[PDB]
């Protein structure tokens, strides 16, 4: 295929409920937003913005949104499994690095800076992997995983030590813009993009409609929020045919990890319906 | 020891947050309750009551409180692990029946009727166990697990088929009154009580102060609610010395399952502090 693939992930029970709660907090704002369509009050424009942000943080990990109860130490042996258990996306990734840590490879992961980067590292300490960060921060393996910010790197204070290609570039959140100059640099080190996408979540909406309407388009923001709200009851659950692949811990993907030139083994990004303002109001009544 | 033992359990991340949310919903009522100490308005008396009930349902399983997103089928192979993952108490019990299913034994479990009973069954379908219910409802193993209501049985429409002792009686919730005539009947079938107690939760409060003050005592209700609210930041986390035992999946308890006459391997119920109305107001400001 194209070198640009999505890897759908699940949602925790907790991740599903937090999203249902985020939507409900913004109930009034959502209706105000679709009602007075053709002015968009900034109280309300930004109420939708923060809603999509919050739903997006949860989609990757609930700790990005709700701090307390978070382990004082992210370094203890129990942490990696605790984090995977509370994010369907971390789980998928944990299964993925379990396959690639079997290889002599440099693998790149791009995600937003800050706490996302520290939880990614916390997680990867449960894999047999070297971890390199390029933000001056942090807490005998054949595979090294490099963590890059999606919001600006700085290769002249932190150069790539590698020497070798990145065999794949993983996108953890929809915060990553793979077209930016810094990521296009990583992709050409001598590279396939796999995007971790929680099914039927804001990630899935941003991705799919990101084609459709592009930019900070009118119909983009609207379709993305209508679908986030409406699809909110089908968060993180896979079509029945994907289920054995994930249950078998993504072993399905080994031939593709062997030959990254081989066609992507999984279905293309599932289409998301175009929803009406009336579609959204129905969903909110229920 | 005495034949009456507690088995501390953990809390899910989701279980901890729901409890922090339940407490917060009742913020005003809690302060009103401790403020006008010496009249207790029933609006407020029952506000504390429902708070303790809700915190107690979550302590056993969040689905007892928040229905939606709950699997349409509790019978599919994935369900048992999904339920254990969302209740620290279900996890402990899953580890426990993994030990005892190795034996030719009749094991009794008492819990409140209704959905608690259906989730207990859902869970136990993931163990190599026979399951008997005595409430006319439901969805080659050496071990059979009998599920009894804590709120009245009816042995003359559903008699014990067993023929053999119950080697242990497990208390899932604080809903079980082991002194009642129906449970004292089960305990003498020719029996050790193990109580599944989520640490630093309402279960732990009811148990500990249930000695202390007994009955629907004045100081009982008050100490139990002050401690629930105050201990709400230390929900479900074990003292460091218990952690390998649970990490090693309760294998620590096998010699005791071999000889139930052997002294209980674990520490006695940890004491809970007596808290002030001023103690509770501090906790609520923070």
């Amino acid at each position: 295929t194209s070198g640009d693939y999505w890897l759908p992930t699940t949602m925790s029970l907790y991740q599903k409920e937090l999203t249902d709660q985020i939507v409900s907090l913004h109930y009034s704002d959502i209706l105000r937003y679709f009602e007075t369509s053709h002015y968009k009050e900034d109280v309300i424009l930004e109420s939708m913005k923060t809603m999509c942000l919050n739903g997006s943080l949860v989609a990757t990990h609930p700790y990005l949104l709700i701090d307390h109860y978070m382990p004082k130490s992210l370094i203890t042996r129990d942490v990696p499994a605790h984090l995977a258990e509370n994010s369907g996306k971390f789980s998928v990734l944990r299964d993925l690095i379990n396959l690639v840590q079997e290889y002599e490879t440099e693998t790149a992961i791009v995600c937003r800076p800050g706490r996302t980067m520290d939880l990614l590292e916390a997680l990867l300490l449960g894999n047999k992997v070297h971890i390199k960060r390029y933000d001056g921060h942090s807490i005998d393996f054949s595979c090294t995983v490099h963590l890059f910010s999606s919001e600006g790197i700085n290769f002249t204070k932190y150069p790539i030590k590698s020497k070798a290609r990145f065999d794949m570039l993983i996108c953890l959140d929809t915060t990553v813009d793979t077209s930016q100059k810094d990521i296009q640099y990583l992709l050409q080190y001598k590279a396939p993009i796999v995007r971790l996408v929680a099914i039927n979540s804001i990630d899935h909406c941003r991705l799919f409609f990101g084609k459709k309407f592009d930019k900070n388009s009118r119909e983009y923001l609207e379709n993305v929020t209508a679908a986030m709200v409406i699809l909110r009851d089908r968060l993180g659950t896979l079509p029945p045919d994907l289920r054995p692949i994930y249950s078998q811990k993504l072993h399905y993907l080994v031939e593709w990890l062997e030959n990254p030139t081989v066609p992507w083994p999984l279905p293309d990004i599932y289409p998301l319906k175009q929803y009406t303002s009336m579609d959204v109001e129905r969903s909110l009544l229920t």
